[PDB]
């Protein structure tokens, strides 16, 4: 059966593409104003020299923590969001946070070559830049390997926009009160966009990838919160990062 997107599921469409036109710049426009990508001489990626320097630490920090207040902008407009208690809200802005970060930062990620080109070459990220940040390959081979899979899906922008909603409310994330008016949000989402693929997308599972794609998410945020863990250790690290990057990810 393809039932027909009700007045409802069109309206929560319309609420989140708007949402997402409010919140992301196409056009990277914001960049110059972030602390300078300083990229050093490391052409064998030493740990002990990435660690000593962290030269890209200041300018990602400074793009993760600008992607966090768009993403907190698109979270208030999700449908449902508003009518939850601000602590639960808050568990689900930060327990999201790194994994609606790499799916949003999808829209720049470029398979020409493997780089997040975001404007300027200054601004054309590539696995360097993160290794550069303090990083391993446990992160980085996984997440390539996820932009990758993600960019092949082909995704319309109703689902982009509603696969990042439902990854935000989501109940099963440590510490929420009200898992049940959040699941009750999260179907209403998740309703609307298997309802969205049966009649929008034409052929040539999308769904079930769609999905896959969000428990992918789970382990990458399990890795980055290791490695976030290690980087915390380096002596004066919290001065190259933002007092929002210090709350979600500290
Ligand atoms: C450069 C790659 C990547 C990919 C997800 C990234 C960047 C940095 C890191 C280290 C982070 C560190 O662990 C800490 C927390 C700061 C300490 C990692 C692991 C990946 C990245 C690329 C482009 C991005 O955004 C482009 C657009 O979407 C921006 C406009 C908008 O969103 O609205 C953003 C956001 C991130």
């Amino acid at each position: 059966l393809r039932p027909k997107l009700s007045e409802e599921q069109q309206r929560i469409i319309a609420i989140l593409l708007d949402a997402h036109h409010k919140t992301y710049d196409p056009t990277y426009s914001d960049f110059c104003q972030f602390r300078p990508p300083v990229r050093v001489n490391d052409g064998g990626g030493s740990v002990t020299l990435e660690l000593s320097q962290l030269s890209m630490l200041p300018h990602l920090a400074d793009l993760v923590s600008y992607s966090i207040q768009k993403v907190i902008g698109f979270a208030k407009m999700i449908p449902g969001f508003r009518d939850l208690t601000s602590e639960d809200q808050i568990v689900l802005l930060k327990s999201s946070a790194i994994e609606v970060i790499m799916l949003r930062s999808n829209e720049s990620f470029t398979m020409d070559d493997m780089s997040w080109t975001c404007g300027n070459q200054d601004y054309k990220y590539r696995v360097s830049d993160v290794t550069k940040a303090g990083h391993s390959l446990e992160l980085i081979e996984p997440l390539i390997k996820f932009q990758v899979g993600l960019k092949k899906l082909n995704l319309h922008e109703e689902e982009h926009v509603l696969l990042m909603a439902i990854c935000i409310v989501s109940p099963d994330r440590p510490g929420v009160q009200d898992a049940a008016l959040i699941e009750a949000i999260q179907d209403r989402l998740s309703n609307t966009l298997q309802t969205y693929i049966r009649c929008r997308h034409p052929p040539p599972l999308l769904y079930a990838k769609m999905i896959q794609k969000l428990a992918d998410l789970r382990s990458l945020n399990e890795e980055h919160s290791k490695q976030y863990r290690c980087l915390s250790f380096q002596p004066e690290c919290s001065m190259k990062l933002t007092p929002l990057v210090l709350e979600v990810f500290g």
